[PDB]
Order: C-alpha cells, then sequence, then structure tokens
C-alpha cells in the first residue's frame, strides 16, 4: 500500500541522482557515456517533503538512512510531530531555496493543484530535481516543463500524470525526465 509509493519515490530519487534511466538507455544503444552521466552524492544533500502523512514519513526515514537532511512543510502536522520522525518543518517559502530534491505527499485538493508552479519553481535552487509519486497536478506541468527547459529545474521524475496516460509528450520525451505509466501501487504485494 502505502511501502509500495515510498519505495518508488525513493527509487525514483536514486535514478534522478545518478541518472541511472538515462545510463541503461545510452549503454543499449552502444555507448560509453561515462562523463555525461555524472551524478550526485546524496549524502548531506536536502530533501524537501511536501505532504507528512503515511507515504511522506515512510520516505523520510527511508532517505534519511541515505544522509539527507529531511525538511518538509504540512499545515496539519506541527513542527514539534514532524521533529519526532526527523523532519524539519519550515514555511514553504523558506523550504524552496533550500532543497536539492523535493518529493510532493500530499492529497491531490484545491491547495495542492499547482504546488510546484512558475512562482515556486523560481523560488528554487537552480538545478533543484522534483519527484511526483502522488498525484497528477501536484506539480504544475506546464510550469514543470519551462523550469525544465531553462535549467532551473535540472530533472524530474513522474508516475502520476493529469491525464494517463498523458496525451503531451513534452514532458516524458524531455532528457531529463524519468517517467512510469502509474507503476505506484504496482507490486505484487500491494
Ligand atoms: C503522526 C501524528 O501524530 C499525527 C498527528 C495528526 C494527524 C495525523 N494524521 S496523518 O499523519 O495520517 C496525516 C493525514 C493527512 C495529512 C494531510 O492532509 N496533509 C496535507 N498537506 C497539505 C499541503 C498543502 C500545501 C502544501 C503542502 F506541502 C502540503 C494539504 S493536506 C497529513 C498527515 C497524524
Amino acid at each position: 500500500n502505502s511501502l509500495s509509493a515510498a519505495e518508488l519515490t525513493c527509487g525514483m530519487i536514486m535514478c534522478l541522482a545518478r541518472q541511472i534511466p538515462q545510463a541503461t538507455a545510452s549503454m543499449k544503444d552502444g555507448k560509453w557515456e561515462r562523463k555525461k552521466f555524472m551524478g550526485t552524492e546524496l549524502n548531506g544533500k536536502t530533501l524537501g517533503i511536501l505532504g507528512l502523512g503515511r507515504i511522506g514519513r515512510e520516505v523520510a526515514t527511508r532517505m534519511q538512512s541515505f544522509g539527507m537532511k529531511t525538511i518538509g512543510y504540512d499545515p496539519i502536522i506541527s513542527p514539534e510531530v514532524s521533529a519526532s520522525f526527523g523532519v524539519q518543518q519550515l514555511p514553504l517559502e523558506e523550504i524552496w531555496p533550500l532543497c536539492d530534491f523535493i518529493t510532493v505527499h500530499t492529497p491531490l485538493l484545491p491547495s495542492t493543484t499547482g504546488l510546484l508552479n512558475d512562482n515556486t519553481f523560481a523560488q528554487c535552487k537552480k538545478g533543484v530535481r522534483v519527484v511526483n509519486c502522488a498525484r497528477g497536478g501536484i506539480v504544475d506541468e506546464g510550469a514543470l516543463l519551462r523550469a525544465l527547459q531553462s535549467g532551473q529545474c535540472a530533472g524530474a521524475a513522474l508516475d502520476v500524470f493529469t491525464e494517463e496516460p498523458p496525451r503531451d509528450r513534452a514532458l516524458v520525451d524531455h532528457e531529463n525526465v524519468i517517467s512510469c505509466p502509474h507503476l505506484g501501487a504496482s507490486t505484487k504485494e500491494a
């Protein structure tokens, strides 16, 4: 249930940091491009977790074992509660500039549609990497594409889309985007 989505989320973080999907595609194309796929060490990097329910918490404790600094926001949870599972809660506007990675684990609500958009992408560190394994639309897909084309977002991992399967292929086809056909709950155990 929740663990299958959390596990996919953590797998997406790893794939963004080390470009494994892109590296595998390169190898199967007969190339050996070690320089192109220089990646990111996760230890010491900051992961922003938006939404601190069950799945957000599971992602947090897994990624803490990699030495990631886990910060986040959830308007239902108090900072004292989030501290108990190791997530430093800050106001959203303080979160954007600090994150190397951002992952969303909110319900899809009016307040969370387009949570990442043109405004908040601009508040991020240049080169932020974004994961959406929750619900399509939490990350504004048009804004995400603009951030990818500018370099403001260095990479994105999407398990979900506003339309499934997506009809607009701009995100899926982007070289810095990794994607899955909504596999979040696709394990035999789940
Ligand atoms: C563990 C504990 O003692 C405790 C204490 C109180 C309640 C619970 N219950 S819970 O843990 O199951 C749970 C359930 C729901 C939610 C939740 O609805 N979160 C949402 N976030 C946004 C959100 C909007 C904008 C930006 C953004 F980043 C996030 C919208 S709604 C969060 C946690 C548990």
